[PDB]
């Protein structure tokens, strides 16, 4: 268990970027001319909360299925009030998501024409002011995975861990919308290893900061 | 909670507000030219019917989860016999849908061309005779959670407020068909407010009180 | 009793045929030129078992949920052995889908250009033998159902009456792929009703009789 | 029983062929010109983990619904440790995918246009090398039946057999990309047998073990 939970979540996170992208890129890929998909994209949502529920996090893992970095932060922080130490998983996940950005390459980088550019630069069209899309679309997860792990009692009675990857899924369409590509940080990270440019801006990253942070204060505005 | 419920349930319209506005404008957006797309509002059904879910409607609420204005009177009414006092949930819905269509703006308006249009004006082609659609959307709903309520003992076993999401999801994949966009009040209350030109008729918040009057009584046809 | 059941019955189909040809003929409305949707119909499939499931088949009615034609024929025929008694409900399910059509009218037909046909009339080409197709998509619900009603004790723990909203939802996909338009009866028959030109064939009709005669006698391949 | 999971194991593929190939070939089939959908294949994954789930796999079968090849093996393999005797489930499913690719050609066949092509035969554009994808998208669905069958007593509380059926549903969205269309062997056997040209590399084959493999020896990284 001394690096277990570690490795196994550096298992879930490495395949979890080989889904994302292979369905991201995988439009347009013949000698053909363009055609440009949209469809593609909210495929993306769905697989990607999928490769999570098929983790079996349960012994494996702790409480909270995988957790991408803004997610991993944002569930510990308001989980630890008395004390401030858990940031272990949290080392864990980020160590995972850079593998995970290494292993994504392969085949699609060799076959793809000069330009790929396997993720967004500046989404959309918007200075550093067009931030506030993904804040909100970053607590809606962190904010799923809280209300899931507080209610009990008194909510359901058993379903699967399909919630957070079908709520993310949404999300995820919301924010792929035309600008901010690359909802939590990780998946940015590793796009920007390698084959980059570097001008990340890791907007992306001041974001879900301010927006976990906001839905930790909201979420606090309830019971104890 | 001599206010904590409208302010909880202020919280979520307001959020689910800039969800949907956020799907529904997002097309066509950088300096490129026409496209238009269909399965992006389809998206909107679905988010908006998961903002819901994530409320943790359980103490932090009442058993109904979010509820939208028609729907909030719809199951007040059906819900109050005996007596007929429970209009301070309605209150709390139109006021919390008041500051969700407020914050919508932000930087979505700035960076737009001159003719947005948040939301509809005319709904496709029709006189004031072509609202019969969405006030068979109204009682969908309305009957969804009438349904969701009564019916207990004899249904399932216990799932998770998605069905809600979805079924909602699905009507207004229905209602947003070409004509009749904004199903519920709110939506459109908050769309004519902010750069408007005000003829919204409000011919959609004269259907749902048939609607949702016809669903109660409709349902009054089983038990008691 | 001795007439709810019946109208309860009658009441749902009527709504659900309502919801179908909304999701349909809803293309191409406006005074724009053709665009044609692929997706739109597949939508009609989600809509109509939510429709469904929105009944609360309980008390107010009995084990089936709402039953279209071929199905409810179907049901209560593998679920009678001993004797041959249960033609009631099946008389009530088309008494019902009858007016269901009736109402479907409205002012979709008024606002039409002059050649709307609510329905299919060859579906794509195929003479009087391509009807396999609609056969095998109608054992997929038939078989749905029995399935679902059979096996107890040992499959799930409980959900919800979606699963057979998301079955019918794909066999709709499958079938309406570009021929066979009109699954069961039903939605059919009410389409010959108003604005037609007969020469239906009641090919979709011949079918599932076929149809749910084969899943029935591959049922009984099993058990008791 | 001394043949019955196995008849009625061959009874589900038969359909199951049928159904993906129904929704796969269905595209552009009058006399009109092109059209191409990406949309479509989409619907096929669904399809497929429905007409699955639709088997009441439980007295019926054994523990593990429908199970395509590499799958059936996959499962068999980290089920049987002590010993390496349970090979007759593995020879049935073959036998019932060789008759329901038979089943598959139909009126089909006879109405389309010379060129056809059931199914890939290069899948997109890459050498023998581009089998990577295939192979984790193979380990998807065998691990996805693999964790479901392993974690129990501490997972959900029941649900129902769709979870394999969307899960799987995706990784189909994943795969069939662009490149390696036909995930398991079955699929593809069935489709150089009629109307082929043979040259399949069965590249396909060589996938799923090496990926089944793997899946098998990361499940043994957990337990025991």
């Amino acid at each position: 268990l001394f690096w277990r939970a570690v490795v196994a979540e550096f298992l879930a996170t490495t395949l979890f970027v080989f889904i994302s992208i292979g369905s991201a890129l995988g439009f347009k890929y013949p000698v053909g001319n363009n055609q440009t998909a949209v469809q593609d994209n909210v495929k993306v949502s769905l697989a990607f909360g999928l490769s999570i529920a098929t983790l079996a996090q349960s012994v494996g893992h702790i409480s909270g299925a995988h957790l991408n970095p803004a997610v991993t932060l944002g569930l510990l922080l308001s989980c630890q009030i008395s004390i401030f130490r858990a940031l272990m998983y949290i080392i864990a996940q980020c160590v995972g998501a850079i593998v995970a950005t290494a292993i994504l390459s392969g085949i699609t980088s060799s076959l793809t024409g000069n330009s790929l550019g396997r993720n967004d630069l500046a989404d959309g069209v918007n200075s550093g002011q067009g931030l506030g899309i993904e804040i909100i679309g970053t607590l809606q997860l962190v904010l799923c995975v809280l209300a899931t792990t507080d209610r009990r009692r008194r909510d359901l009675g058993g379903s699967a861990p399909l919630a957070i990857g079908l709520s993310v899924a949404l999300g995820h369409l919301l924010a792929i919308d035309y600008t901010g590509c690359g909802i939590n940080p990780a998946r940015s990270f590793g796009s920007a290893v390698i084959t980059h440019n570097f001008s990340n801006h890791w907007i992306f990253w001041v974001g879900p900061f301010i927006g976990g942070a906001l839905a930790v204060l909201i979420y606090d505005f309830i019971l104890a």
